[PDB]
């Protein structure tokens, strides 16, 4: 369902699972122990298993043989879709039909291993609400878990209150004292979610929201991130099964007329946060789709994809109606010889005319990380519609993973900001990468978390998992690794610490 991912299974144990638990079509996605960025989807075929590599670097999941895609819940959804696309190196066809649910109740936000009752009680009272709960290991009886819950009222008076429900692990089933008995924990906690515990006097136990753990004041950074290295893994983990709640319709970039704008086939826009274009073509049967969506922090952003030589205009149609004043452009045009992205700006002192848009290049400036292109856009025909443009190029993103220090992303980042807020009613920033999810997103959320602590000092709350999760439900897949993550925090932690030298 959304537990076909097991992340602490090793290749054995994931072959002897699906001969034994499973059947020809059965599958299951797992990480590698070794080479973090890689994983295996595991499947059941002809009596025998084979492992397929997906490999992800930074930009999108590359499954060998497959496609590229921006989640592994997406990828999964494509397949259970599509039989007969997944093909082996012989050339036949490997089915995706069962996906074999994982047990390991690690990655649920609910749960909390190694705590007592008495530390629960605590974290409840502190940080829960009503119908706020986990589930933890318990100390009275070895091998059972307890549920812990707070019901009442969010207005220490004593109407509110912790009750601790025992659950029973019997022969790898788990119960709470009678009826059902659970293959896993994520199962009982999903009934009772549903079908909620009634106390004899009347208490409902519901189970509305798990306790938030990931939530720290940013002036204690430093010791979340001492903590977190040595887990981030676990943490990413966590974050990474919230997103089978994330498979938002698509359905405008899968249209015929759209297949060429994209250039991943699969890494396609939300319909919900599109960017929809205006004005086009009235010859061009659909003039009103690019792929790039709105991100709002919950000063917007546009996440985009590098341009394809037949969406150029498409971009500069896009920045010019929704009165964007700044770019981000965080790859290179070209990378281990592989076009990222054309080039959709004209050379220095140069003027160019893209479609109905023109651009004029007045200045490019070098500086360590970037070059800054100051750019002015106008509308053919309509002189007083000139905007200047300025488009960040940030040039020195390793080809794969992230960066060792965040210096240079957050003067970067700091200058984008500045010349933003410069510029009186700019509309969203604009920013790209490649596939437009990867470094994107790792760009945004930075810049979402920064501005926090700028507006609020360095003594207010960020989450940075909370903040990623939001992004991602508006554009597929945004940040695409644990070393995106752990850059995230690295960067967080510096420009709080450069405050404080202050
Ligand atoms: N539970 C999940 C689901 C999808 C994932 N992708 C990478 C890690 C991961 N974990």
């Amino acid at each position: 369902s959304r537990r076909w991912f097991h992340p602490n299974i090793t290749g054995v144990e994931a072959e002897n699972l699906l001969l034994t638990r499973g059947v020809d079509g059965s599958f299951l996605a797992r990480p590698s122990k070794s080479n973090p960025g890689d994983f295996t989807l595991s499947v059941r075929r002809n009596g025998a298993v084979t492992h397929i590599k997906i490999q992800n670097t930074g930009d999108y999941y590359d499954l060998y043989g497959g496609e590229k895609f921006a989640t592994l819940a997406e990828l999964v959804q494509y397949y259970m879709e599509h039989h007969g696309q997944l093909k082996e190196k012989n050339g036949d066809v490997i089915e995706l039909k069962y996906p074999l649910n994982c047990a390991d109740p690690t990655s649920e936000r609910w749960f909390h291993g190694h705590l007592s009752g008495k530390e629960a009680e605590k974290l409840l009272t502190e940080k829960g609400k009503h119908g706020s709960f986990l589930v933890r290991e318990s100390q009275s009886h070895p091998g059972d878990f307890v549920l812990s819950v707070r019901t009442g009222d969010d207005k220490n008076d004593g109407k509110s209150k912790v009750t601790h429900v025992m659950i029973r692990c019997q022969e790898l089933k788990y119960d709470v004292g009678g009826g059902e008995r659970f293959d896993s924990l994520t199962d009982l906690v999903e009934h009772y979610k549903k079908n909620p515990m009634v106390e004899t006097l009347g208490t409902v136990l519901q189970l509305k929201q798990p306790l938030n753990t990931t939530r720290i004041n940013a002036a204690e950074i430093e010791s979340r991130v001492r903590e977190l290295s040595k887990g981030f893994w676990e943490e990413f983990e966590t974050l990474q099964q919230q997103e089978c709640k994330l498979l938002y319709s698509r359905k405008e970039g899968q249209r015929q007329e759209n297949k060429n704008k994209n250039r991943y086939k699969n890494i396609l826009p939300f319909d919900h946060t599109r960017v929809v274009l205006h004005d086009g073509d009235p010859n061009e049967p659909v003039s009103d789709y690019i792929n790039a969506n709105i991100i709002m922090p919950e000063k917007s952003y546009i996440a985009t994809q590098g341009c394809l030589q037949n969406t150029v205009n498409d971009f500069w149609r896009m920045v010019f109606q929704e009165n964007s004043r700044v770019i981000v452009m965080t790859t290179k045009e070209v990378e281990r010889g592989k076009s990222k992205c054309v080039k959709y700006w004209p050379d220095e002192y140069a003027l160019k005319e893209y479609g109905v848009m023109r651009v004029r290049n007045v200045k490019e400036s070098a500086a360590h990380d970037y070059t800054l292109r100051e750019l002015k856009l106008s509308k053919v025909g309509q002189g007083n519609t000139e905007r200047t443009v300025w488009q960040y190029h940030f040039r020195t993103w390793p080809d794969h993973g992230v960066p060792s220090d965040p210096g240079g992303v957050l003067d970067f980042l700091e200058e984008v900001h500045h010349k933003q807020e410069s510029i009186m009613d700019a509309g969203p920033v604009v920013v790209h990468c490649s596939a437009g999810i990867g470094r994107t997103g790792t760009f945004i959320v930075i810049d979402i978390l920064i501005d926090i602590i700028r507006e609020k000092g360095v003594d207010c709350d960020i989450d940075v998992p909370k903040t990623i999760q939001m992004v991602r439900s508006q554009r597929s897949g945004m940040v695409q690794t644990e070393a995106q993550y752990r850059f995230i925090y690295m960067a967080v932690q510096h420009y709080i610490e450069t405050l404080q030298r202050r």
